[PDB]
């Protein structure tokens, strides 16, 4: 029954709103004047924005990634069936899905010229980020490239809540014990997302299929990021990575 798929879409949107304090809707209202962001565009304004700069920015990003992980974890528990799965598998799903979600959600805070930071209070420009040191100057560019074309789908928060749930419940992650109950949940989530996109974007042909194709882009970004992490580890032996993030990327 489609009525059941609507109730599922509503439950997940409700949980998403409860779990993620900075939504796409809020981000778009900031980026498009009730509270305008301070703009970090150069090495000078970063001072007034308030251990070299590149590393400082990187750790800021690290810090925000761990809060995102906390937030994503909370949302995952709201996905019906998720907490009933084998504990090891829950860990497995989160481990491999978390970065994908982060990048997906990071696009909501981005436009072609930059990205919102510190809960929307700031806006760090694209050029500034790209002119960083050596190994850091190119953490954020592939992010920006994905965001530009993901943001072209014009998904709103209610779409993204279902899509993020589809991502968590894959079933093709490495080392999963009981693949079949995961796939049974993803199958229900896929059904709800399909109905959601048809109702919310009726003019937007094959949006469902176009959204699923975007999972290839997320995979490569994660891959690329992990390589950079390995580069950073060895040329910055005096810099610490956060263990929650360090555990995640095995
Ligand atoms: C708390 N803090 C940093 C201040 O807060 C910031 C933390 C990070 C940043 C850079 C920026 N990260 C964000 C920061 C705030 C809000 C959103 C983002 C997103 O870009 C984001 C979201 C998820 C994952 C990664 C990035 C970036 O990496 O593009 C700017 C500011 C520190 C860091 C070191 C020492 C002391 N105090």
């Amino acid at each position: 029954e489609s009525a059941d798929l609507r109730a599922l879409a509503k439950h997940l949107y409700d949980s998403y709103i409860k779990s993620f304090p900075l939504t796409k809707a809020k981000a778009r209202a900031i980026l498009t004047t009730d509270k305008s962001p301070f703009v970090i565009y150069d090495m000078n304004s970063l001072m007034m924005g308030e251990k070299e700069v590149a590393i400082r920015i990187f750790q800021g990003c690290q810090f925000r990634s761990v809060e995102a992980v906390q937030e994503i974890t909370e949302y995952a528990k709201s996905i019906p069936g998720f907490v009933n799965l084998d504990l090891n598998d829950q860990v497995t799903l989160l481990k491999y899905g978390v970065h994908e979600i982060i990048y997906t959600m990071l696009a909501s805070l981005m436009n072609k010229d930059g990205v919102l930071i510190s809960e929307g209070q700031g806006f760090m420009t694209r050029e500034f980020l790209k002119s960083l040191r050596k190994p850091f100057g190119d953490f954020m560019e592939p992010k920006f490239e994905f965001a530009v074309k993901f943001n072209a789908l014009e998904l709103d928060d209610s779409d993204l809540a279902i899509f993020i749930a589809v991502i968590i419940l894959s079933g093709d992650r490495p080392g999963l014990l009981n693949v079949k109950p995961i796939e049974d949940i993803q199958d229900n989530l896929l059904q709800a997302l399909e109905l959601q996109l048809k109702l919310n974007h009726p003019e937007s042909s094959q949006l469902f299929a176009k959204l699923l194709q975007k999972m290839t882009d997320l995979r490569q970004i994660v891959t690329e990021h992990v390589q950079l992490l390995q580069v950073i580890k060895k040329t910055e032996t005096d810099m610490s990575l956060h263990p929650l993030l360090q555990e995640i990327e095995k």
